[PDB]
């Protein structure tokens, strides 16, 4: 199967999260995720077919995962634009506050706007995480994990959490009402010795 930046996987055959960005650590392949959505060892499947699984994790306090791909799976240095196409990603160099970005996810497909604050704390439900970067994006329940990246493409992060409504998203209210965080990708590279797909 192709792995790609906000394509849907399934966590354990139970739940759903987005594609990050597809990395490498030596010769082994993988992609980078929040680490909410699953627990270490939990199996993923992309396309109905098990490709991986957790291979390590922060939740809470930070929120961070990689999933090791198979051998058998292709890895797409890009992110889906659900509409067809993909955005090649180039690097993970961070963007300012005011600078505009996107993101990609199962959920709400691709969603635009600009970074609106940095080292943000989120008190979630299992706990605070802390250092997270607020977009005013939109974004919805089943997008998690899913890549955020500037339009040239650098990667930012991968979404963790914001302010969902009761439709279980943000995108009925306009982005100034909009609180969308996401985890930075450059710790979660640095950490596990991990290493961009570029194109
Ligand atoms: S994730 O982006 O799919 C996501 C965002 C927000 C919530 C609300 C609970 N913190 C859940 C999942």
């Amino acid at each position: 199967v192709n792995v790609l930046g906000g394509i849907e996987y399934s966590i354990n055959n139970a739940t759903l999260c987005s594609v990050g960005f597809s990395v490498t650590r030596g010769a082994t392949k993988g992609f980078v995720t929040a680490g909410h959505c699953g627990g270490v060892g939990a199996i993923v499947r992309i396309g109905g077919t098990q490709v991986g699984s957790f291979a390590a994790r922060v939740f809470p306090g930070n929120d961070r995962a990689w999933v090791s791909v198979g051998s058998a799976h292709t890895l797409q240095g890009a992110v889906s634009n659900y509409s067809g196409g993909t955005i090649a990603i180039r690097g993970s160099a961070e963007a300012a506050i005011g600078a505009a970005v996107c993101r990609s996810g199962r959920t709400t497909g691709y969603r635009c706007g600009n970074i609106t604050a940095k080292n943000v704390t989120a008190n979630y439900a299992e706990g605070a995480v802390r250092g997270l970067t607020q977009g005013n994006a939109c974004m919805g329940r089943g997008d998690s994990g899913g890549s955020w990246f500037t339009s040239a493409g650098q990667a930012q992060g991968v979404m963790s959490g914001g302010n969902v409504q009761s439709n279980g998203n943000n995108c009925g209210i306009p982005a100034s009402q909009r609180s969308s965080l996401f985890e930075r990708v450059g710790p979660i590279l640095s950490q596990y010795g991990l290493s961009l797909v570029t194109s």
